[PDB]
């Protein structure tokens, strides 16, 4: 089954609004950068972003010029005729709308509370799918807490119903519409939903993991932002899924939640698949199309794991634009994030960067040992190791952030559609390395094992292991004459075949 | 000022019940009649044992026994009341021998307590008894309900305290209403197979005794002190079966309030108990042994602490070698591992070897045999100054023993409690309680009290903030916390407002 490749469109809607396919200083990237050959190697482009408003119903930005926004639209639904495979989904919130501070927060929180709140949010996202000719909704609430979780799954179900009736009701069957959400790529913010996982991902097509912004200006200590190991060398973080109300036992949360961990990808890919119910096929991995700078790094391992002097709060708090060459960071105000487009020119403009690489991570970094500069990001290179990684995991693909970052050829798709779907490239003898990987294991993920039948009656030493009701059961002390289950002393190790 | 209990053991034998004189130590050992009244008076409850739950499913006493004796006998101890208007003889349901796990009647217990019907009539049966012989109140020594049979006991307690106190009114027993207790466990393992539900459990009791005593003995590995105050180093540590407990807390409350390994100790018991919400001290009873256990084989170095040894742990005492030098109880009851301190105090006189040694961090002494490598752990009037003064210091509410008849001939153990509680000239504002190790575990219901300014919505916090919100003091578990306590996973109440 072919890989998804999901790239986001993101537009602002000052440049909607005066919208221009001939004006880079006012639409650096124009619909008409995406050529055939570029929709042919995307299989959903996420068009971001639509909010939800007081009404508490899907709306578009109250000062968007609705048919500048339709033109747009447009353009990208026009994309299909090159590939039947390609869907323009719209995504709803984002960080700026959604976050718990957003503008728009409440209306997230509020419009998933009832069933007629529900009912109307729903119906609102299927409305506007058809009215401006998408092929599916994306949600991208960052992110749900606590009791709004039950409200959010129920959101989700209903949009799913409705979906599932317009694709029949439209005769799309060859290319049903979908439903999307992404989800977070680190501990911290997935800690808030992880127990309702499996409710979650049940109504999805795929869960589109964020597994970047891992590392940034605002921790203490300079890391690649979207590593796909962990290396020993680097910072370790307090694993919070520990703190999430899962009901397990302390040894059980343990074995499942090793702490301090490596921040990775493949951590967050992990963690999804402890939980019981969660299938790799849905799971999408997220990639970005920029990386993130820091100045006042040290040098010695490259500017890698350094304290630094970076700003962490939004917005740069500066005017000082310190990233050597970076002259989009200078037109945006934020010399601490670059496209890759801009970082590749970067590196043919001999500006005294070093391109070096980590074989742990399987990620580039950026060192300028004369201005004490770091940046983590990826290539072409590094995605070599997560194509290989979705591969052999059976992750459902990968989606990106996003697609006017890529350089003006459209290297990084090209590269990523080419290590899922070229005959002329082949990594059977890619190697993954020797960097760190997650290990935990949940109640929801045990392996097989094999051990004598529970024997009432019978007094256990501690160790001991048994099969008892579909698990093979270990004892934590000794002495054990209850049998295996709620009682405290015995521990679920293993599935019985 | 309400006066602490003193609750004594009166253990009987159906064969000396049968065969009952008080004239006569080689057929009863411990008479009635032993019971002076200047003994009476130093003791709040005797609890009469043990009656056991027949396969009817209903309190009664043990088949081979002569009604017509057995009446005498607990006639003979009520009548002891003549002497102090607020002495109890209460009646003890239990114990090891008929409700351990793998103990013949261990399935009464089980069966008792399934269904609102079972559980009727076993609660009418308790009170029929209670009245029928004479008895002041019922204590049940189940040992132990594990998991699933928890809710089931609860809902018999409750069904117990109904009918006690619908039987206090009418009998006009306002002035000492008839009470309900349990024997609780003493040590973790045990304990954690009912602790999550301590509150309810302790709701319909007047005192929950808890039998820390016994937490060593010739099943473990290693000599050590059965009734420690506090913890010694250099001793045995344990695993903490209670972060085992089915309590759905998160992983920093787990481990905050069970450190493990930790010392198995009377502290650590008692402040096990307080760490839950709704279980106040008052109700607590501190169980001490009149008792102690010996071990051969032991080595040299630590007076006989904390060494391997050649002690059979197995019951009945499988062997015909009466190894414990002096005792001549031993003999009688075949069984070299447990002396009464009545006849250890006679061995400390004779010339038998003996050295008596004191642990100033458990506050306990011991015995070690040089010559025939012997140690025994056990308690006297010097370790029961610190016990008592504990019980005062944490305000428990009093002391619980097993049992009366191994006291000596001149009730010194019993005299020395009475006296640490009551006399007027007895003054211990001045007893080193030492440096030995507490138990410093923190749990919902023993929350210190602190103060932080009010949670503010909307503001962002860093990690280890603390902030006061609904009563409660919190602490961020890390950092950018953006909502509020009880919200937010990022939240842990550490203090009490």
């Amino acid at each position: 089954t072919r890989k998804a490749v999901i790239g986001y469109y993101f537009i602002p809607t000052n440049q909607i609004n005066n919208y221009t396919e001939t004006d880079t200083s006012v639409v650096p990237f124009p619909v008409s950068n995406i050529t055939p050959a570029k929709a042919k190697q995307l299989t959903h482009i996420n068009f971001s972003f639509l909010d939800i408003n007081s009404n508490l119903e899907c709306a578009w930005d109250p000062a968007t010029n609705d048919a500048k926004a339709r033109d747009v639209v447009n353009r990208l639904t026009a994309l299909k005729a090159h590939n039947p495979s390609l869907r323009i989904m719209f995504s709803i919130g984002g960080w700026y709308y959604s976050n718990d501070l957003g503008v728009s927060h409440a209306n997230y929180v509020n419009a998933v509370k009832t069933p007629a709140s529900r009912a109307k949010f729903a119906q609102s996202c299927v409305r506007i799918m058809k009215d401006y000719g998408f092929d599916g909704v994306d949600i991208d609430w960052q992110y749900p807490q606590a009791a709004e979780v039950d409200g959010f799954i129920a959101a989700l179900q209903e949009i799913r119903t409705l979906l599932n009736q317009q694709t029949i009701t439209d005769g799309r069957q060859a290319l049903p519409y979908q439903l999307t959400i992404a989800g977070a790529g680190g501990a911290f913010f997935l800690s808030r939903y992880y127990s309702k996982l499996a409710q979650i991902v049940a109504p999805l097509d795929y869960i589109n993991l964020m597994t970047y912004d891992l590392a940034g200006p605002w921790e203490k200590v300079t890391n690649h932002q979207a590593a796909l190991f962990g290396d020993a060398a680097g910072p370790t973080f307090y694993n919070a899924l520990r703190e999430a109300n899962l009901g397990w036992s302390w040894e059980e949360l343990t074995r499942a939640f090793p702490s301090p961990f490596s921040l990775t990808v493949d951590a967050a890919v992990q963690q999804h698949l402890m939980m019981e119910g969660v299938p790799s096929a849905k799971i999408v991995m997220g990639v970005p199309f920029y990386g993130r700078a820091f100045k006042g790094v040290s040098g010695g391992n490259g500017g890698q794991y350094s304290s630094h002097s970076t700003p962490g709060e939004d917005p740069y708090p500066s005017t000082d634009y310190w990233l050597v060459g970076c002259e989009e960071c200078v037109r945006d105000k934020d010399p601490r994030i670059a496209s890759y487009r801009q970082l590749e020119q970067m590196l043919q403009g001999n500006y005294g960067y070093q391109r070096l690489w980590n074989d742990k991570t399987k990620t580039p970094y950026l060192y300028h040992a004369q201005n004490g500069l770091f940046v983590t990001y990826d290539d072409a290179e590094s995605f070599k190791y997560k194509a290989k990684y979705i591969k052999q995991q059976q992750l459902g693909g990968v989606m990106f952030w996003h697609l006017g970052q890529d350089n003006r050829n459209g290297d990084l798709l090209a590269a990523l559609d080419r290590y899922f779907n070229a005959a002329d490239y082949d990594d059977s003898q890619l190697d993954m390395g020797t960097g760190l990987r997650y290990t935990g294991v949940g109640p929801g993920n045990l392996p097989i094992m094999t051990a004598p039948a529970y024997v009432p009656g019978t007094t256990y030493a501690q160790g001991a292991l048994v099969s008892y009701q579909g698990y093979v059961w270990q004892t934590k002390w000794g002495y054990i004459t209850s049998a295996p289950g709620s009682d405290s002393a015995w521990l679920k190790v293993g599935r019985v075949a």
